[PDB]
């Protein structure tokens, strides 16, 4: 080995010029090979043709080209990452052998190795200050691009998911289906959160970048695995261990050291799937029992009863805790394995490299350069091993947005009542039976005929199928079977309820509940609410408060009353709404009606036998099946 | 410089006898300076004395032995792992004098020198792979213990956080305080998970350390800084740039370059609380309006109102959306501040001691460890500037649960009327008056008194103070004034709601609620449930389906006649209770009250003119103020 000076590895001038070529060739490789493995997992795969039926609508369709172009430049901020730590390592290669050549002019005595050796750690310095700008100018303009996609995507998709729950009823035909959801109150608010924002278990921080994502983070560790794989191939040489000469062993090593220590953790975090699916349902079980004592705070604080409701309080907070101390048990035996796997494979390039050192045939270059390379394409080999934490708990929330897609459509195939439109102007009903879910009968087919201006009353015990009738004609029960005829409109045949109800917003919302609050005047108003006998309320129209809890239950059927004058209905029917009134402000209701309106089918359901001297004919229910029809003897 | 063979650094023979009395004297150093600062945090600090007002009786009492043991172990855990990284710094000192003595062998041409540093390489690896089994093991110990803590101080805050909550009936006046809490169904649930569990903004996660944990993060911050200043004291030294001759140029720089840059770190996040407090306000107030929507799915049913639903849901999701938008834009500001200052300091200690390696000064050892020590005392200082955007997230969680601390003292103090043992058995109250808190007037001060056998009817208009007049004498409503006399006891009083209610768990839970299940015998309940007519739920006395979608409200009011029957009280009051039930099934029903209980003041509030020919006297409000009493006629 003679007089050699020294040479750097890779020409430093046109570097720009090569690396601006190389990332163009790298780009349209990596958008067909990407653009066929998402096809092949679209099949083949029971968890992506899950992935599919939830967000199929976003990306097709003519409104879906600012999507791809937006994801379109986020392969390009990670071929620009792997470029960089390419160009990275090839600079440790000089200043190695710099630091080298510096001290073999020292003990041997000749001051041209030295002169030549000092002159190219300054260079390799430079050449650092220069690539440290491009690292935090392409990792902060990367966090920046990524977080205006996962938030127009949680916009879209928590809108798209809420018109599949209140479309053709199907909040209510829930509660018959044969295997139900829990709760839909924390698939839409909380779930789409953890769904859409990549990395699982927890909702999007304002600092995860594109390396904290389950997909862009995958597509980096192969482009990092083919570009990295043509420097160790031509640094390794021939071992001789048991009289077999393996030609290249530090590349045939590390492609079976990792594939044997993979499928091991794939059996030991086998079953955490199922534990961190019931971590969501036994802690949103938890919250329910609480808001449901929040609105009822009256009647516990009437009864006294804080005492067994701290009991039936304390048995949903037992199993959530007995189950999280075996989710802490198992990611001990999960975590205890990836890293005693890891640390014993870094003293591994330094032991064999380096009986071919202290001989004369490398130069201690390329020892800083086969301990980047292989610390390199084994931080990517093994990224299907570090992260099955954070796949199993993204893989439980597509389940539970799978079930509430799927228990919608077995929500709308249940049988109902087939209504149509009526001849001119009549209510009249053919036959209909009535049913129990658990088998059993409650009213007989029946033909009933109403004219422009009938009235009926519908009679009978305390607990024998009065309200269920009413519920089979507002195509609200399953278990029923006939036809109706009706007026048919948009808001042409008006139903009330049992139990008053009041919205959210202010009173002038509240008031005229089934309409918009724009699409009735102002001064119309301010005259129905004084027939009614609610005076005081002229003002408070523009406030904020809740109206369920200030209000009496005198008062909010009398807003009832107030709906019914402002839609102007057809063959309006009515139960109850004269629980609370008394005789004189009762009769002083029904001639309002018959006043305002003039023909109007009114059909209304009544306990106290006042009311039957006001209509015409009668229907009462003997209980258990047998019905009975008669007109008004008066 | 003559002809030297290799030394080691430290004497690696007796280096576990020195490494056993280091830790132990470290440690009790640390144990009253550790508690003495947390002392002076207690007073001194606006966040430091509402951290006390919560968790006071967890660490003191005769039970907080089994605490503070544990909490002593986790110091041990932490000066164990800074003696590694100290003796993990001591090797890369003989690998790389090694690595240059067996240069300057070839280069000169004697097999002396070389053969001295050939021995000294294969020494220091086998030091290393001492040192690599003791850091798993000290790492994977150190979950597992930490992991304990958490939940057993989760256990005790959320059951001690509840007693609170229903004490002195301060879940229903909490809505009259000057200042209202907003939602207490989220700050049990949620908001201590993320208060116990560390690191703040999340919580925590099964695979959770010390290291990510903001106390034993910032107490092995403090000892990584003393154990290592005594290294970069002696290897900097005089340098030289303006004539200006500084002794100590390394040292005293890094003390420099991070007391400016981190002042500037502290008023760019300093918006960063009341954004991270907003995120939990408006996000808590839109899963709020999806329950309510759940259990009240048959008046959206009934009134086809699903449009006018679907803007008062939207109006609660566009402010969720607009905050996190400059939430994104702050922490841009504030993490591109502190990466562009932390990467302009990683070429400073090669600049500095290279002019000094090429000339015969130092050799090769002390630049591998100017480059390690001044990396981690870097690394050390700069945890109070790189952690600040976790800290104001976990001080948005100590006002969280110091409003819902407050609300409840203030909802103790508010006035009530004052009750009093009879003399017998007597039911007499003196004066009365009963406000409106506009300041209006319901009630003029009355003076009635029953007897042993008494009976009364209160009636009166249908919104005239009929029943805030049973909300003052159950010491629920603030606006009252006057004296009580009453036959008290543990339940010999009982009251009941207007609208009805059921809690959550089996039937037999369901029928003797203010009792618990346990304390009632099987045998007398089978009989009670036929005199009210209730036959058919004799069987299903162990389901567990909700029974409010179920059980019709004609049902709902025969249930709360069988609550009366079992508990045997003296001077029960009634409202409503016959909303729903026809006349002669509330004739049989008054008999059998009659006739069970022989001797029982009957107080009860009516409409219907069918109940007064039972009772004794009257009282009927005229509205306005003004009472009227009279005994029944005939
Ligand atoms: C599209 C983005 C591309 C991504 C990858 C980024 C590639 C660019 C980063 C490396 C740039 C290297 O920048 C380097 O600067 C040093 C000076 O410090 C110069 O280095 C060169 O200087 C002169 C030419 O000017 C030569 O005679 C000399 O032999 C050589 O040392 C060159 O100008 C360039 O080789
Ligand atoms: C940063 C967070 C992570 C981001 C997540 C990005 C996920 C992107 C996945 C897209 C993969 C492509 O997905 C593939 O699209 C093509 C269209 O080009 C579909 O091809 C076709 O699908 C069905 C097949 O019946 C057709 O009805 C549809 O008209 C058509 O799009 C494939 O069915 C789908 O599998
Ligand atoms: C992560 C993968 C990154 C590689 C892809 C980057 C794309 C670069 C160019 C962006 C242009 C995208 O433009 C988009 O192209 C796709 C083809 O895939 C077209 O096709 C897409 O929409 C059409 C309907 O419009 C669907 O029938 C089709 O199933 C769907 O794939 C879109 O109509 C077009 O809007
Ligand atoms: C999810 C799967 C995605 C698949 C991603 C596939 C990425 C492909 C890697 C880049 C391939 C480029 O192909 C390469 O082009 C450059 C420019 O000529 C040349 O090779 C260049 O890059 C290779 C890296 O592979 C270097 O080892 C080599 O020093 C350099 O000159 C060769 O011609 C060819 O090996
Ligand atoms: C419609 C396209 C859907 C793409 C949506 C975005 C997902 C991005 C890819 C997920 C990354 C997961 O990275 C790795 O994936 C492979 C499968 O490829 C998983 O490997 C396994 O997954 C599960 C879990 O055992 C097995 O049922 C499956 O048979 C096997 O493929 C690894 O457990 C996971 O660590
Ligand atoms: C309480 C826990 C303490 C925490 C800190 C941990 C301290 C222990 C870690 C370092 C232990 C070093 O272990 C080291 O092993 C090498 C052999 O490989 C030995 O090293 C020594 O060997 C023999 C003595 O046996 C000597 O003649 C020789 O000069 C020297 O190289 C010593 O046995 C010990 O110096
Ligand atoms: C891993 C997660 C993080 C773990 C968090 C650990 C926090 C531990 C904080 C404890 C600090 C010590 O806190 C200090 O305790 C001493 C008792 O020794 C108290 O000293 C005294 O406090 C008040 C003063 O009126 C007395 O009523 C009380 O009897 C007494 O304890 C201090 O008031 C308190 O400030
Ligand atoms: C993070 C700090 C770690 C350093 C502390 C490690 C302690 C090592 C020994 C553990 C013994 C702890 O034992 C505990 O000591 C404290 C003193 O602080 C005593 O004092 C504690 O409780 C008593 C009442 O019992 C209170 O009046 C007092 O305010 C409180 O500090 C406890 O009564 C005792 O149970
Ligand atoms: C939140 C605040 C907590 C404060 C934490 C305070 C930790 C104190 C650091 C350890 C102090 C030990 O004090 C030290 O003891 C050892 C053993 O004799 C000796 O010094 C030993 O440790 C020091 C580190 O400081 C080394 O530089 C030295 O090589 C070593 O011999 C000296 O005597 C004394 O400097
Ligand atoms: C009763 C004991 C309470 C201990 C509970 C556990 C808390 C553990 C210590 C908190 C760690 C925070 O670490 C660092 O603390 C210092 C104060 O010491 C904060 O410094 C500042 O805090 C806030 C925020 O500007 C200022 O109002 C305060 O004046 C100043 O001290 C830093 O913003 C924080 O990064
Ligand atoms: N915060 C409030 N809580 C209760 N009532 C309030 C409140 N603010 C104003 N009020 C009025 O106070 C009166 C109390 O009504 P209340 O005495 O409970 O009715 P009632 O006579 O029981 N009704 P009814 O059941 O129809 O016979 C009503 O006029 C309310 O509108
Ligand atoms: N899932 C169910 N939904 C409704 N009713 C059910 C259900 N399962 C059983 N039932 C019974 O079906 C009957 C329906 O009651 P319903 O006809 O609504 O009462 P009602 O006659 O309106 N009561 P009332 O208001 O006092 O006059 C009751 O006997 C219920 O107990
Ligand atoms: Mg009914
Ligand atoms: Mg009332």
């Amino acid at each position: 080995m003679g007089p050699k000076l020294f040479k750097p590895s890779i020409d430093w001038s046109r570097a720009f010029p090569d690396s601006v070529y190389w990332v163009g060739k790298a780009w349209t490789i990596s958008a067909i090979c990407v653009l066929a493995i998402l096809v092949l997992l679209r099949y083949l795969t029971p968890w992506g043709r899950q992935f599919w039926r939830i967000t199929r609508a976003y990306f097709v369709g003519p409104n879906s080209v600012r999507v791809w172009l937006m994801l379109g430049v986020l392969l390009l901020s990670v071929v620009l990452a792997v470029r960089l730590n390419v160009l990275f390592s090839y600079q440790g290669n000089d200043m190695y052998t710099a630091l080298q050549k510096a001290f073999e002019g020292i003990a041997s005595g000749d001051g041209t190795v030295k002169r030549s050796g000092v002159r190219g750690f300054w260079m390799s310095i430079g050449v650092f200050s220069v690539m440290a700008v491009l690292h935090v100018t392409r990792v902060m303009a990367d966090i920046y691009l990524t977080q205006r996609f996962i938030i127009a995507w949680r916009v879209w998709l928590t809108h798209h998911l809420t018109q599949d729950w209140l479309d053709g009823r199907a909040y209510y035909r829930d509660l018959f289906i044969d295997e139900t959801i829990d709760n839909p109150d924390q698939r839409i608010q909380q779930d789409v959160d953890i769904f859409t924002a990549g990395a699982g278990g927890t909702p999007n921080a304002p600092s995860n970048g594109t390396a904290s994502t389950l997909l862009f983070g995958a597509v980096q560790s192969i482009i990092s695995v083919i570009s990295f794989t043509a420097i160790l191939w031509n640094l390794s040489g021939t071992l001789n261990i048991f009289g077999v000469s393996i030609p290249r062993a530090m590349f045939w090593t590390v492609l079976v050291y990792v594939f044997v220590a993979t499928v091991i953790s794939f059996i030991i975090g086998r079953p955490l799937i199922w534990l961190s699916f019931r971590n969501e349902k036994l802690n949103a079980a938890f919250r329910y029992a609480l808001v449901r004592l929040r609105d009822a705070a009256e009647a516990v604080g009437f009864y006294r009863g804080e005492r067994v409701e701290g009991t039936q309080l304390q048995r949903r907070f037992t199993p959530v805790i007995d189950n999280y101390r075996r989710y802490v048990r198992r990611s001990i035996a999960f975590n205890g394995w990836n890293l005693s796997v890891s640390q014993t494979i870094v003293p591994l390039p330094w032991v064999i490299q380096a009986p071919r050192l202290f001989a004369g045939q490398i130069d201690f270059g390329d020892v800083g350069q086969t301990a980047t390379s292989f610390g390199n394409i084994h931080d990517s080999l093994s990224f299907f091993r570090n992260n099955y934490d954070a796949f199993a708990s993204f893989r439980a929330a597509i389940i539970r947005l799978h079930g509430l897609v799927d228990a919608n459509e077995k929500g709308r195939a249940l049988p109902a009542v087939l209504t149509r439109p009526s001849d001119d102007e009549s209510v009249e009903l053919n036959d209909i039976e009535v049913r129990t879910p658990a088998g059993d009968r409650l009213i007989d087919p029946l033909d009933v005929r109403l004219d422009r201006g009938g009235s009926l009353v519908i009679t009978g015990r305390s607990g024998a199928g009065k309200t269920t009738l009413l519920r089979s004609l507002a195509e609200l029960w399953p278990y029923a079977s006939g036809t109706l005829h009706r007026p048919g409109g948009e808001n042409e045949t008006m139903f009330l309820s049992q139990l008053p109800y009041v919205p959210l917003g202010t009173l002038r919302d509240v008031v005229c509940y089934p309409n918009s609050a724009a699409a009735i005047p102002d001064a119309t108003l301010r005259d129905t609410l004084t027939k009614v006998a609610l005076a005081p309320l002229c003002d408070r129209l523009d406030e904020e408060r809740d109206w369920a809890k200030v209000l009496s239950p005198g008062e909010q059927q009398r807003v009832a009353f107030a709906r019914i004058l402002l839609t102007k209905p057809k063959a309006v029917f009515l139960d109850g709404s004269t629980s609370a009134l008394d005789t004189g402000l009762e009769f002083a209701l029904y001639q309002l009606l018959r006043s305002e309106l003039p023909d109007c089918i009114v059909i209304s359901v009544s306990h106290r036998p006042a009311l039957e001297r006001l209509h015409e004919n009668q229907l009462e229910l003997l209980g258990g099946g047998q019905w009975r029809l008669a007109p008004v003897e008066a």
